[PDB]
């Protein structure tokens, strides 16, 4: 028996959801689309199995974190029931797009900021965002995957290949197995703010232990075509000293006011009174 917390829901079953298709897999269990029996919605529900853990489960409510519905537990599995995001992957339209212009990257910018400054303001490090774990709702904003599973206390793989390695935006402190803090958030930012506008993620090889040396020991190079404010952002976010990355010295309020977020209204952002830039053609 599972402590799950407040989420915990002691009468439900799997018998309850009708499986449709399998959303997508996870080193820390497979995604389905569920729809309720009962209620005749659509779910997102996240499949663990028991004998895989070696609280649990810290659920934070955020406009940009995925909503966790309620969750339950079989003899041998465990299940979470969650918001079925339908937008598709962000960097699904970065690649349909090739990159995106820099009002539209600062607006997923600004609301995966957001997100991260107030989970650090409750003390909790996101730590490992990569682009599957960024989706856009049916409106366009920004829904980030992780919902608070204890991951620190879950078995998986964690091999990386030696040719295209799964995306990931590994921190100078990650790959020296440095305990996580939250400027490895502030990496994992800059890195997506890179892709957004090049196209590619920063220091990229096809072989992935060039790209972890180039991480390391490559500086930075900056190609043209953004705003001198773009630059100087990615240029802090980027640091390889996470003790002299922007964010270091006062966290969240370091990215919000940074000049390339001039033009958001942090207020108006969160609570979601910005028109996204773009509307993914879907609604349910
Ligand atoms: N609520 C959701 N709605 C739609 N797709 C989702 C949802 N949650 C996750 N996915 C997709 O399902 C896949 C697996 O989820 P993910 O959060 O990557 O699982 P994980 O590997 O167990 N956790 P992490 O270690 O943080 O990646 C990813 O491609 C997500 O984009
Ligand atoms: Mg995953």
């Amino acid at each position: 028996q599972i402590n799950l917390g407040p989420s915990s829901n002691p009468h439900a079953k799997p018998s309850d959801f009708h499986f449709l298709k399998v959303i997508g897999k996870g080193s820390f269990g497979k995604v389905l689309l569920a729809r309720h029996k009962a209620e005749e919605v659509f779910y997102a529900v996240k499949v663990l199995q028991k004998k895989a853990i070696l609280v649990l489960l810290k659920n934070v409510k955020h406009p940009f974190l995925v909503g966790l519905h309620f969750s339950f537990q079989t003899a041998d599995k465990l299940y979470f029931v969650l918001d079925y995001i339908n937008g598709g992957e962000l960097f699904y339209h970065l690649q349909r797009e090739r990159c995106f212009l820099e009002p539209r990257a600062r607006f997923y910018a600004a609301e995966i900021a957001s997100a991260l400054g107030y989970l650090h303001s409750l003390n909790i490090v996101y730590r490992d965002l990569k682009p599957e774990n960024i989706l856009l709702d049916s409106q366009g904003h920004i829904v980030l995957t992780d919902f608070g599973l204890c991951k620190e206390n879950i078995e998986h793989n964690s091999t990386t290949s030696t040719f295209c390695g799964t995306p990931e935006y590994l921190a100078p402190e990650v790959l020296h197995k440095q305990p996580y803090d939250r400027t490895v958030d502030w990496w994992c930012l800059g890195a997506v703010l890179y892709e957004m506008l090049y196209g590619l993620p920063p220091f990229y090889s096809r072989n992935t232990a060039e790209m972890y040396d180039n991480i390391l020991n490559k500086p930075l190079q900056l190609k043209p075509n953004i705003t001198n404010s773009a630059r100087h952002l990615l240029e802090g976010l980027l640091q390889k000293d996470r003790t002299k990355r922007l964010g270091a010295k006062d966290d969240f309020m370091e990215i919000k006011s940074h000049v390339f977020f001039s033009l958001i209204n942090w207020d108006d952002l969160i609570n979601k009174k910005i028109t996204p830039p773009f509307n993914p053609n879907v609604s349910g």
